[PDB]
């Protein structure tokens, strides 16, 4: 452990985004075979475009998620503090 | 086909984009095992910006790479608009 | 009012913000000179670049600052949760 | 000059343009107004990312009307792949 506060994920949640994370797995191999197929660059960069959109939809949902459950429940137990930095790490790690 | 000039990727080429994609695809994978076993938010965010980085990489390079020799081909050849608008089009695609 | 806890700005605080927003303001009319100057697109599209690069700076600053101060502050004073609702939608909002 | 191939702007495109860039200055200097206020950090950020947003508005326009009209020239006066390389350095510009 030594982190912050988590809320556990429910067999819901980890369900969902496994999807996501499949999905998004089947893109990246779809984009392998394109490559092996010798396909149009562009038709490989449009569905690289997919997928990088499908990954920021997964990202910002868990950004969210942790956010309004694990650090909330953090700054009620007293640690806010702790899990707010935590928080301000990676959303610059988002920007670099 | 029905689209702009290519220059076929060599067995060089194929190969090299491939292991990026495995690395990506093992990324991916890492990234579901960590929310099977129920790992912190923030480290699985932090693997998944890593995710993001790596597919920016290899997407542009695919963009380089097809601006450099394919759509620079065209133009000699004279289907060069053609081409640019092709490359336009994913270039908003990226940006949407 | 009617918002989350602040920390008041200094006199330093402010005067360092401002010169970073003049010289990106004189950025923006640099930019508009050159338009009305009939200047090469190319070179136009490398300053827009260079104000939108400032402008993350000075944005990303801000966000920083607001977290490590304005938004612990709230979290120890109780109102963690209003004020990081308040900083996740921000967040938002720079990805829309 | 020294540079790529330019279709010059009318009176009407620099006029457009300009009204834009304005009202960019606007919102830059308003931004000034606000943290000299004093005003809440989460308000100015606010108002940063619509600055941020109509930036990208008009530099993708402008990315366009380079790509449409004077990089297309160039491939038809057979000066293309000088001009597309300009294009090419600043996408790579707009992503570093
Ligand atoms: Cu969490
Ligand atoms: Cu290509
Ligand atoms: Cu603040
Ligand atoms: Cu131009
Ligand atoms: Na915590
Ligand atoms: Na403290
Ligand atoms: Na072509
Ligand atoms: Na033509
Ligand atoms: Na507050
Ligand atoms: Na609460
Ligand atoms: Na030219
Ligand atoms: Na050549």
């Amino acid at each position: 452990v030594l982190h912050g506060t988590m809320i556990p994920r429910t067999k819901e949640e980890i369900e969902n985004i496994m999807k996501r994370l499949k999905r998004i797995e089947g893109q990246v191999r779809g984009v392998q075979k394109m490559v092996e197929d010798n396909r149009y660059c562009i038709d490989i960069l449009v569905q690289i475009s997919a997928i990088q959109a499908a990954l920021r939809q997964v990202g910002m949902q868990l950004l969210e998620r942790h956010a309004n459950h694990c650090v909330a429940k953090a700054i009620r137990e007293g640690s806010g503090e702790q899990s707010l930095r935590e928080l301000m790490d990676v959303i610059k790690q988002f920007a670099k």
